[PDB]
C-alpha cells in the first residue's frame, strides 16, 4: 500500500537522538541527569542535551520545554551528506511533508531534514554533528546504574504490515515479530545497526511514540536503576520490569519520565548484521514472547504511549487500530496464553499470568 | 502465653536442613538437581540428599518418598553434643512431644532430637553430622544458577508474637517485622548465624512451611534460574519475581516444586551478628516492604504453603489466623498500599500495584 | 605500497570463523567442548565444528586434524553471493592465488574464495553458509563460562602502515592503534561490523596468528573460565589476564589452546560504525594502553603466535620485523612505560610494571 | 609460649574499625573518599572518620593527622559492656601496657581498653558506639564501587604459631593456613564472626599491619575499582590482582592509599560459623594457594606493610622473622612453586 520510491533510499546509519517536549524542564533534567545518570551537552532555560557514556555525537536527547508534552523528532543519522538530500528526494517521492534546515533543528545537528513520514511520525535524517568528549573511559563518572548508549525507539501505529513494508523499502530489515494464526501482525523489531532493532512497531491507535530505549553493560545496572528509584520513593515511575524478554533476548526494564514518556533500559540481545539474519514469529498467545519468565504485561503497556508532533509543532491525530488488539487477545476478557503450546496446564483463559487480572 | 522453661535454651548453630515429602521421588529429582542443580550426597529409591555448593555437612536437603507432600522436620544445627540433651530438656518443660535417636532419624545425622513444637512445627535440632567434601572450589562443576549455602526456613503461623517470643526465648533475635498502626504484627524475621534470618514467621492459617530459601553468590545467578526455567518451558513454576526486598535487602526468587513445595532463591542480605543491631519494622501498607520496587505480591504467594507432619508422620491441623489478612488490607477489594507515605499519588486503592487486580 | 585495485571491493559483512590446524583432536576437543563450551555442528574422526552460544551460521571454528599446528584460514562472510565474485576479481588485480569452490573447502560452507593474501595470510570469503539452530535462548546449555559469539582475528605482520593501508582499501576503518613519537606504528585495529575490530594487525615476525577472540556476555563470565581452570588444575594454561584493555576498553583473558593457539575471550567494547568514528591513537610507552590497570604484559605475549598456512597447506615462511620492537621498547632492558605523561612517579625503566 | 590467662577471655564479635595515622589528610580524604567512596561519619581539620555502606556503628576508619603514618589501632567490638573489664583483666594478666578511657579514643566510641598485645600491636576492644543511619539500601548514595562491609585485618609477625595460640586462647578459630612439609607455618587466618577470618597472620619480619580489607556485593564492584583507578591515571596504585584468592576462595584487589598503607578489596568467601568447621591447610609451593589463577604475587606484597604504633603514638620497634620466608621459597633464588604437585609443567624455579 505504500508504494516504492523509483529515489534510493537513504543509507541509515542508526537511530541517534530523540527530542521530547517536556513540560518543566527542571523536574525532566532531575529524572535524567540526577535519577538516570545521562551526561549534559549543553543546556539552558529551553533546552537539556543529553547524551549516554559512550556516545561521540553531540547528543542521544534533547528535552525541549513546550506546553503539551510530545515527540517532536526521532532522528536517524545517515551514512553522508549526500543522503540526507537522498532522504529528502524519498520521502517527497512518497508524498509527504518534509522541512530542511541547513544549520540544523537543534544545537549539536548540522543540515538536517525533519519529515512527516507516512505513518504520521516526525522523523529526522542528518549527518553533520558537532563532537564532544566520548566518556567510554571515564570510569570516574560511571554510575551504578550507568547509561552506555542509545539504542532504539519504538512506535504506536494501527496497521503493522503497512509500516513494515515501507520500512524494509527504507532499508530496515525484521528481525522479530508476533502474529497469530488468523493473520494478523501485533508487532515488528526491524533494524539498520546490527542489533535486534533501530525501531519497532507496536499495533495500537496511533501514531504514537511507546517508547525511547538506551542501553547499560550488564543486567545489574538495570538492577541498580530500579533498586535506586525504590531509594528515592519513585518506584511508582517504574512500569513493567525487570525482566527478561521473549522478544531480542534482552534484560529489560521500562520508566517513566514527570511527562509519562517511557523509557526503556535494555541489555544484551543478539547481532543481527547478516542480511539473511534468520526472523523470529512469536505467536501472540505465548505468555514467554514479551517476558520470558511469563511476568504479565501491565495493561498500561498496551494502551499508554506519547503524542508526537507535526513539523508545525501540533500534536497529530490518532487513529484506530480496528485489527486485533494485544491486550484483548492474551489479558482480556476472551483473552488467552499458553505457556506450553498445546498444554492446557500453564494456560490463562480471560485473564493474565502469575494470579492477576486486568484492573 | 508459651512459658520460658527454666531449663537453658540449646545453643542453636544455623538452620541445617528440611526434610520434605514427595510424592513422585524422580520427578523431584529432576527439579532439584538438572533444573536447580544442586548435589547428590546420597540416594536410593525411598530418598535422595543434597547439599549445596558450599556445604560440609552431609546434606541441607533431604527428599523422602510418601503418599502426601509435606514437610516433615525442619532441622537447626547446635554447638554441642550436649545442646541436643538441653533441647530435649527444654521441649520437655514446655509439654511438647519429643522423639530421640542416638541413630538419626536421617543419614549422614547422628545422635538427633526431633519435637512438636508449640507452634505445631517438627523441629530438628543435632550436632553430629557426616562430613563431606565441600564443593566450594569445584568450579568445573560450578552452573550459572549456582545455589551455594542454605540460608533459611520460613513459617505459617496464626499468631505471630505468640511464636515470636517462643523464638526469642530459643535465642533467635528478631531482625525485621512488618506491623500496621493498630498494633497488628504480620510478619518476623530472626536470626541465630548473622544473616537477618533463619527461620521467618508469615502470619497466616499455619502451621504451614511457606518456604525454604537457598542462597547464590549474585544476583545474576538467580536471573539464569529464571532463563534457564523460560528455556525448560516451565515458567508457569515461577510463582514471583525475580526482585529485590525491602525486608532483609536481598535479591529473591520463589519458585515452586512438582509438589508445589516453595523455594526461595536469595543472595545479599546483610549482617546482624551485633547484639544491639537495629531492628526494622515496616508499614503493612508500604508497598515497597516485601518487593523494594513496588512490583504486585502475587496472591498465592499469601495463601498457598505446604502441610506439616507430626512425628508419627500425619499432617498438623491447621488453626485459623483471626488477625488481619496482609493480602486482604494490601491488595484485596478493600485493601490499600502507598509508594511515599500520606501521598495519593503512587497509591493503590482495592487492587495490587502496576495495573493488576486479583484473579 | 601495495596498490588499490580498480576492481571494486567486497562488500564484507564480519569475521565468521577461523579453521585451526590441531595435532591431537580428542585433547583439542577437551579444551574447546569441555573446559570452554562451544557447541559441536557436526564431528568425525578428521575434524570438528563448533560454534558459539548465538551462533547461526554453520561454525564459528573448524578444527582439523593435521601433522602441523597452524592456521588454515581466516573466514569472512561478505554480503551476497555476488561478493565472492568481487572478492575473485579483487585479489586476482592484487596479484594474489586464489583458488575458488562452488562447494566450499569445510562443510556448512557453500560457494567460497580462499586467498594468500598480500601480507601472507588465508584469507577466505564465502556466503552461502548452512543455518543451524542458533542456541541463544537455550539457557538450559548455557554455562557459567559461555561464549556468545566470534569477535575477531589478531594477525602479526612485520610492516602495520602497508597491511593497514590494505585492509583499508579492502573497507575495514581503523579504530584504534599504537605509534610513538618517532612515526613507528606497533599496532592497528580495524572494523567492519561496528564493534572496535574484526582483525587487528601487530607489529612483529610473520605472518602469524596471534589469536582468535570470543565473546561472553559479562565479566564474570570471563571470571569463571579463569576459576574453573584453577579448578581443572590448568592455571598455567592462563597466559595473561584477566584485565580491561585500554585499547578497545573491553574486558580480556589470553587463555593457550593444546597446541599453543591464543584464544581470547573479550567482552563489552563499544560502537564503531559510524563512518566518523574518532580514532584514538595510544603512545607505545602508555603503560595503560593494553592492560588499563598498568598489569604488565608477560613477554610470550609479544613474542608467541601461531604459524599459518598457504593454499596447498604449507607453512609460510616468517619475515622479520625491522620497525622497533613493542616488547624492547616497553619492557626491554632499554624499554620505558610511563603511568602519567611526564610524571616520573609510576615509570617503569628498562622493566615491566608491577615488580 | 603466651600463657593463657586465668582470665576469662572477652568475648569478641568482630573486627570493627581501624585507626590510621595519615601525614597528609587531604590526600587521604581524596582516596578514602573520592576514590573509594566510603561514607563521612565526622571530620575536622584532625581527622576523618569514615564507614561502609552496610554499617550501622559509627565508623569503621579513623584516619587521624600524624607526623609518622602508621596503624594507631586495630579495635574489635565486643559482646557486652562487661566485656571490655574482662578484656582489661586478661591483658593485665598477660603483663601487656595498656589504657582504659571511660570516654572512648575516637569520637563516636565509649568505654574502650587500648593495649600494646604481646605481638606488638595496638589492639582496642570496645562495646558502646553511637549508632548512625545504616546506609544498606541508599542506592542513591550507591557507588559502581560499592565498599559495604569492614571484613578484616592482616597482621605481619615473625612466628605464627605463636600468635596464632594466643588468637585461639582469645576465642578466634583458624580456618586456613599455609604450611611446608618441613613443619614452617607462613600464615594463618583465623574468626570470630563466622567469614573465613577477622584477622590473619603473615609470617614476616613484625609488628606491621599488612592490610586492612573492605568487602563488596559482587566481584563487578571490585573491577570498577581499577577502571576507576585506570580513569584517574592512579593504576600505579594498584598492587596486586584483581584476581581469586586460593585461601579464602574470595574475589580480590590490593590498592595503596597515599601513605602506602595497603587496602584489601573482598567479596564472597564462605561460612565458617560451625566450631567443627573444616581447617584448608594449603603447602607453600602451590602456586594457587594465593592467586587461584596462578598469577605471580609481586615481592613488594611480601615485604611492605605499615609501622604500627605504641600506646605513647612512638613506632613500635620490628622483630625479624627467623623461620623460613615465604618469598624465598617460592620466587627468590632457590624457590619454587607448581601448578601440580610432581610436575615439573607449570613449575617455577627461581621465578
Ligand atoms: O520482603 N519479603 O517478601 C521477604 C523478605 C525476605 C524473605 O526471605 C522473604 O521470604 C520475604
Ligand atoms: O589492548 N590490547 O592488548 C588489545 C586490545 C584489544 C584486543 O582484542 C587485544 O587482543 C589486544
Ligand atoms: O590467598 N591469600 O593471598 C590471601 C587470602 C585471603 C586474604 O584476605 C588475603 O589478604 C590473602
Ligand atoms: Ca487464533
Ligand atoms: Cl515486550
Ligand atoms: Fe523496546
Ligand atoms: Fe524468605
Ligand atoms: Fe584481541
Ligand atoms: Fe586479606
Amino acid at each position: 500500500e505504500i508504494p516504492k520510491p523509483v529515489a534510493p533510499a537513504p543509507d541509515i546509519l542508526r537511530c541517534a537522538y530523540a527530542e521530547l517536549v517536556v513540560t518543566d524542564l527542571a523536574k525532566s533534567r532531575n529524572f535524567y541527569v540526577d535519577v538516570l545518570g545521562l551526561h549534559v551537552s549543553y543546556e539552558d532555560e529551553n533546552q537539556i542535551y543529553l547524551r549516554s557514556f559512550e556516545e561521540f555525537i553531540h547528543h542521544n536527547l534533547v528535552l525541549t520545554k513546550g506546553p503539551v508534552a510530545a515527540l517532536k523528532a526521532m532522528a536517524f543519522r545517515v551514512r553522508t551528506p549526500e543522503d540526507v538530500d537522498k532522504a529528502e528526494a524519498y520521502y517527497q517521492e512518497l508524498g509527504c511533508r518534509t522541512e530542511r534546515r541547513k544549520d540544523g533543528f537543534v544545537k549539536g545537528i548540522g543540515d538536517a531534514l525533519r519529515v512527516e513520514d507516512p505513518l504520521g511520525f516526525p522523523y529526522e535524517f542528518f549527518f553533520e554533528t558537532t563532537h564532544v568528549e566520548r566518556l567510554h573511559m571515564r570510569y570516574d563518572l560511571y554510575s551504578a546504574g550507568e547509561l552506555v548508549r542509545l539504542d532504539h525507539f519504538n512506535q504506536v501505529t494501527p496497521d503493522v504490515p503497512r509500516g513494515r513494508k515501507y520500512l524494509e523499502d527504507l532499508g530496515f530489515r525484521v528481525t522479530e515479530d508476533i502474529q497469530d494464526d488468523e493473520g494478523t501482525t501485533y508487532a515488528a523489531w526491524m533494524h539498520r545497526k546490527g542489533t535486534v532493532h533501530d525501531t519497532a512497531l507496536t499495533g495500537g491507535n496511533g501514531p504514537r511514540l511507546h517508547h525511547v530505549a538506551f542501553s547499560t553493560h550488564e543486567k545489574h545496572n538495570i538492577i541498580q536503576i530500579c533498586d535506586k528509584m525504590g531509594a528515592l520513593r519513585i518506584s511508582d515511575r517504574i512500569e513493567r520490569g525487570p525482566g527478561r524478554h521473549g522478544v531480542s533476548n534482552a534484560f529489560y526494564l521500562f520508566i517513566l519520565d514527570p511527562d509519562n514518556h517511557r523509557i526503556e533500559i535494555y541489555t544484551q540481545d543478539y547481532y543481527t548484521g547478516d542480511p539473511d539474519n534468520p526472523t523470529i514469529t512469536w505467536n501472540v498467545h505465548d505468555n514467554q514472547r514479551r517476558d520470558w519468565w511469563g511476568n504479565p504485561v501491565v495493561p498500561s503497556w498496551y494502551t499508554e504511549a506519547s503524542k508526537v508532533l507535526d513539523l508545525d509543532g501540533n500534536v497529530q491525530e490518532i487513529i484506530e487500530r480496528t485489527d486485533d488488539s494485544e491486550l484483548e487477545v492474551t489479558i482480556g476478557a476472551d483473552g488467552f496464553s499458553f505457556t506450553r503450546a498445546g498444554d492446557e496446564d500453564g494456560s490463562y483463559h480471560g485473564q493474565a499470568s502469575k494470579g492477576f487480572k486486568l484492573g
